[PDB]
C-alpha cells in the first residue's frame, strides 16, 4: 500500500523515523510529504528527504496516512492543502495513525468529532474542544484512526496501525 | 501592583524578559510562579530566578497575570493549581496579558468562551473550539484581556496592558 | 523621534530587543544600522532586520542613539564611520543610551573623558582609563547620557532614557 | 524472548530506539545494559533508561542480543564485562544483531573470524582484519549474526531479525 | 619542510590546531588537504581552511604527514586518494604524525603490519587486528612513525616530531 | 621554570591549551589557577582542571605567567587577588605572555603605562588609554611582555615566549 506521511520541520525524529522502517518492512511504499523539495530536519537533527510536495499530492493516489508529532504539525496545520489532504483520506475511512501533536492537523481538518483516541497529553484539551473522546491508553483504534500519545507507545501505536493495512 | 507570571522551562525568551522590565518600569512588582524553586531556563537560553512555586501561590494576593509563550504553556497547563490560579484571576476580571502560546493554559482554565483574541496562529483553531472569536492584530484588548500572537506585537502588547494597570 | 541603533552580530539579544519594542511603544521610529543590510544575530540567537548601514548613516537625520552591549560593540567600534556617527550625535548633546559593552564605542569615539556613568563592570578600568567617573549603579543620567550595566537594569534604563525622548 | 541491548551515552539514537520499540511490539522483554544504572544519551539528544549494568548480567538469563550503533561501542569495547557477554552470546549461537559501529564490540570479543557480514563501511578494514568476509549489503544474515550498515537499512535490519527470534 | 595534513569535518580540534601552530613555530610550512577547498570544522566548531583537495596532492612535493584524530579518519580513510597519499608517505619512510583515530588512514593504508605504535584505545583491537605492535604510551618513536593516544600527550606527541624534521 | 595561567570559565580553548601543551614539551611544569579548585570550560566547551585558587597562589612561588583570551579576562581582572598576581609578577621583570584579551588583567593591573605590545584588535584603544604603544602584529617582545592578538598567531606567540625561559 501507498503509505502518506504529512510532516515538516521540526519533526519528532523517532515518530517520523520508526513507522517509516516499520511500514516499510512490510513491503509498504512510504512517501514523505511537506512544504517543499528537498529535506526537512527533525527536533533532533536527524534530516530526511522530502518525496512530495503537499501541493503535488492527489489523495486518491494513497492508501493511508501517517501524522507524526513535534511543532510541525503546528506549520502543517495552516496549511489548506496539507489540511485538505488529511480531511480527505481521514472522512474517506482510510487508515490515519497520529502520535503527539499530529492531531493537530485533524483537528484543523474538522473531522475528530465525537471520535475517540489520545495524544500528546499537553493538546487533551484542545481534543477535547474538537468533540474528541479522549483516552490516556498507549494506543487507541476507533475505525480507521489509530492514535497514541508519545515516543513511549511507539511499538504499540504501531502493532495496531500495521493491523489496519492488510 | 503585584503581577504574577505563570511560566516553566523552554519559554520564549522575550515574551518573559521584556514584561517583566516594562512593568517593573512602572513601579510594579513582578513575580516569577513555577513548578519549582529554583531557576528556569527559556528556548534561546536566558535565565531566570523563579520566586515561587505554583502550590504557594494565592491568586487573591496578586492583582494581574501574564502567561508568556513558548513551549512552557503546554506544561503549565496540565497543573491543575496553575490552572486554578488563571482560572480565578481571569473570571475576576483582573488584568491578564497572554502572547503566542500563552492562552493554552486559559483553554484548559475553560474561561474563553464567547471572549474575542488572538495567539500564536498555530493554535488559532484550538482557541476557536476553545469559543473565542479570534483576531489577526498585533494587540487585542477585550476587557481584562490583553492579548497578542508573537514577539514582534511586543511594543503593542505591554502598550495597551500597562493601561489596565493603572 | 528617530532612534538609531548601532549593532552588529553576537549582540546582547534582550539588549537591543527590550529598547527596540519600549521606544516604539512611545511611538519613536526606530532604526538597526549595521555593517552590512539583511539581518544580524544575536548571543542567544535571535535574529534582526538591518535597516540600513554605517556607510549609508547622516547622523543629522537622527535625533537619539542606542547602543546595546555584548560582543558586537568590539566590533563596532573598530569601524571609523560607526564610530563617527557616534562621536556626532553624542558631541552633539543628542540623548544617547548605552548598557554593558555598548560604550566601548563611546570610548573609541573619544567622548568620554570627565563623562560620568557606568558599563559592564568587567570594562569599568577601560572607562576609568577613558576619563570616566566610572558609578557602580543601575542607571546613571549625565546630561544626554543614559548608561547601565546589565540586563537586569533594563526597566531603569529605559525609564530614564524616555524622559529624554520627550 | 529476554533481549539484551549493550550500549553507553552517545549511541545513534534511532538504531537503539528502532530495534527497543520493533521486538517488544512481539511482546519480546527488552533490557537496556550499561555502565551504570541511570540514564544513558544519544548523539542526537534522545534519553532512555538503563536498566541494568554489564556487571550484573548473566548471560544464561538473556536469549538473544542487539548491537546498536554510534561512539558507544567504542566504550563498550573497552569493557571486560561486556565484551564477555557479548563473547558468549555469540559464541553460544544466541541470536545477534548488529549494526553501523555495534559489531567493534564483536571484534573484540573475537569471534568474527571466519564470520560473514557488514558494517557501517567506514570501519569495513577493521572487519576485514578481524577476518570478517565483508559484504555492502542492507543485511546479512549469517547464521546466529543479523549485521546491517547505516540507520536507512533499519527496516530490513529487524525484518530478519524478528524472523530468527519466532 | 613541506607538511601535510590529511582531514576532514569534525576532526577533533586541539588535535589539528595544535601541531599546525607547532609546526609553523619551527618554519614549516603547513597544508591542510581535504575533500573539498573552503572549510572544515571540528568537532567543537572551530574552524580550518583547507589548501588543497586530495585530488590534487602530489605525495612527492611533501616531507612529512600529520593525521589528526576525531571521527574525520573514518570518512577520510574511504578516500582512495586519501588513502594513497598516506600509503606512498609513510612507505617510504617520510614522517608521519598521528594521535587519537588518525592511525585508521594507515590502517586501511595497508603499512602497519609489524611496526609499533599507540592510537585512541578505544581502537586498540583494531591497530592490533592491522598487525601493530600496540602501546599504552603517551608517545611512541617507532622509525618515521610517531604516534600518540589523545589530546593529553599533545605535548609529547610533538616533542617527538618535531625532532624528525629539524 | 614554573609557569602560571591565571584563567576562568570561557576562557579561548586554543589559546589555553596550546601554550600549555608547549611550555609542557620544554620540561616546564604547568599550573592553571581559578577561582575555584575542580574545572573550567572553554568558550568551545573543552574542560580544563584548576590545579589551584587566586587565594593559594605566592607569585614568589611562579617564575612566569601565561594569560590566555576569550571572556575570562574580564572575570579574572575583577578579582583583587589575580590582579595582584599579576601586578607583582609583571612589575618584577618575571616573563608574561598574553594574548587576545589576555591583558585585559594587565591593564587593571597599571602595569602597562610607556610599554609596547599587543591585543585582540577589538581593545586596542583600551591598551592605549592604558598607555600602550599599541603595534598591529602576530607577536610583540617588549624586555619580558610577550603578546599577540588572536588564535592565527599562536605558532608565533610561544616562539617567542619560550626564548624567554632560559
Ligand atoms: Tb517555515
Ligand atoms: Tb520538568
Ligand atoms: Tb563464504
Ligand atoms: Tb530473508
Ligand atoms: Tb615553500
Amino acid at each position: 500500500m501507498k503509505v502518506l506521511f504529512l510532516t515538516a520541520n521540526e519533526f519528532e525524529d523517532v515518530e517520523l523515523i520508526y513507522p517509516y522502517h516499520r511500514l516499510k518492512e512490510e513491503g509498504h511504499e512510504v512517501y514523505i510529504a511537506s512544504f517543499e523539495r528537498g529535506t526537512i530536519t527533525g527536533k533532533h537533527g536527524y534530516s530526511v528527504k522530502v518525496d512530495l510536495t503537499f501541493d503535488k499530492v492527489n489523495p486518491e493516489e494513497f492508501d493511508a496516512l501517517v501524522l507524526p508529532g513535534g511543532r510541525a504539525p503546528e506549520r502543517v496545520r495552516l496549511n489548506e492543502k496539507a489540511v485538505s489532504i488529511a480531511r480527505k483520506m481521514f472522512s474517506e475511512g482510510k487508515p490515519v495513525a497520529s502520535i503527539c501533536h499530529g492531531p493537530q492537523i485533524l483537528i484543523s481538518a474538522g473531522v475528530l468529532r465525537g471520535r475517540k483516541g489520545t495524544s500528546y497529553p499537553g493538546i487533551k484539551d484542545d481534543m477535547i474542544n474538537a468533540g474528541v473522546e479522549w483516552v490516556d491508553a498507549e494506543v487507541v483504534v476507533d475505525g480507521n484512526w489509530v492514535s497514541s500519545r508519545v515516543p513511549a507507545d511507539l511499538y504499540a501505536w504501531m502493532r495496531e496501525f500495521v493491523k489496519l493495512l492488510k
